[PDB]
């Protein structure tokens, strides 16, 4: 099986202890390491810290220490946006000027790979035309991987995207028969279910749905997102399933319904650390002081609140149920975003290094 963890190349701005850089990383904890992220300039692969050689250095060093691990380098992701994909894609003289870029991108700094992660094809004002145009990004770039390595002798390239669970993403950019053929490992990102864009609470990852849930509205769960990628052709064994190291917080409107469902007024107070209303990490939700804490009996999955505060997290029973079901589904592993969230550090849960991630480790 495989454990993909995701390193994010901000996290070393967090204050204080929640500070993070490769140095933090546990060389023996996951089997691929993924770096977030990688930018673009005039169609070919570019940094985006001022730092990124240093760490790229720092984070494929690791494998000094574990010659099996794996390291990818991510493109793409939220605030990188899309128009600048949508015009590497369009033409076969960008892509092939991207994919020689890539080449000699991850060759030059040891990296083993690399993952795609536009958000998204197909929306976000990416047009109808990226869907395919994706597919021949995929494809142009396996081609590319398998003749490398000819070449050069050293272990092929390896190409994997993070992929929408959402089937209204999933239908407007992803053929997902043809890119998981070409793919080494297809990252599910099974989570951000629901989140405070929402009127009501509800969870960020949950396994099920809930029996209230009907309809559409029946497949914001974790199973659901799982099944819809093996039926258009994902191949379970290329199938990673992810699972979230933060949750999704939510303001209640009145601390009188704290229910799942109950109605909410907006994003849940930044936490202390991650500075993002809406989220909070996994070390900010852990250590609750005069909170409460419940199970979500259909979706397996917890909830906790204090006041006016609703917050739909992953502890470690809930990633102990989910690698079960994994299991029981024959995917190829689980997927985790991301390292910087779990408590690295044991500096708040009193848990020890990465709880969450550790209990992927052990039950994988
Ligand atoms: C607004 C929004 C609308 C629709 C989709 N959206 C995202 O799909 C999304 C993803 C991310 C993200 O980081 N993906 C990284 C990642 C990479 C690989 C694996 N797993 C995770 C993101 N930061 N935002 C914006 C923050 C700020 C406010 C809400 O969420 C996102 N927003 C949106
Ligand atoms: C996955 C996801 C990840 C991170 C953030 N996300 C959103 O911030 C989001 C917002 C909305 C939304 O309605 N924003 C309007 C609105 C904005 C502000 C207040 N109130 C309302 C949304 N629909 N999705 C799911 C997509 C998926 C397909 C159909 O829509 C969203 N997903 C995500």
């Amino acid at each position: 099986a495989k454990l993909v963890c995701y390193f994010t190349n901000w996290a070393q701005y967090r204050q204080g202890e929640a500070r993070f850089l490769p140095k933090d990383l546990d060389p023996s904890l996951c089997t691929h390491l993924i770096y977030a992220f990688a930018g673009m300039t005039n169609h070919q692969l570019s940094t985006t810290e001022w730092n990124d050689e240093t760490l790229y250095q720092e984070f494929n060093g690791l494998k000094k220490m574990n010659p099996k691990l794996k390291t990818l380098l991510a493109i793409g992701g939220w605030n990188f946006g899309t128009q600048k994909f949508t015009d590497m894609v369009a033409t076969a003289n960008n892509r092939q000027t991207f994919v020689n870029s890539a080449i000699r991108f991850l060759r030059k700094y040891s990296f083993d790979g690399l993952d795609l992660d536009w958000e998204y094809p197909g929306s976000q004002g990416s047009p109808a035309v990226d869907k395919e145009r994706f597919t021949t990004l995929v494809q142009d770039l396996a081609n590319a991987f398998q003749q490398e390595a000819q070449t050069s002798g050293k272990e092929r390239l390896l190409l994997s995207a993070a992929v929408p669970a959402g089937q209204t993403y999933v239908d407007a950019g992803y053929e997902v028969d043809k890119i998981a053929q070409n793919l080494d490992f297809v990252n599910l990102m099974a989570y951000d279910f629901h989140g405070s864009w929402e009127k009501v609470t509800g969870h960020n990852s949950p396994l099920y749905k809930r029996q209230e849930e009907s309809g559409a509205a029946a497949s914001l769960n974790v199973d659901a997102a799982v099944q819809q990628w093996l039926q258009k052709g994902t191949p379970a064994s290329k199938l990673i399933l992810g699972m979230p190291t933060y949750g999704r917080s939510f303001t209640l409107a009145s601390s009188s319904d704290t229910r799942v469902g109950a109605p909410a007024t907006g994003s849940g107070t930044p936490g202390p650390f991650t500075k993002e209303g809406g989220m909070l990490a996994y070390y900010e939700v852990c250590s609750w002081k005069g909170a409460t804490k419940q199970r979500i009996q259909d979706q397996k999955v917890p909830y906790i609140f204090r006041d006016n505060q609703w917050v739909g997290f992953d502890d470690v029973e809930s990633f102990k149920t989910k690698v079960s079901y994994l299991k029981q589904k024959g995917l190829g592993g689980a997927m985790v975003w991301a390292l910087d969230l779990d408590d690295f550090a044991g500096f708040s849960c009193n848990q020890g290094r990465y709880p969450l991630i550790q209990t992927l480790r052990q039950e994988l």
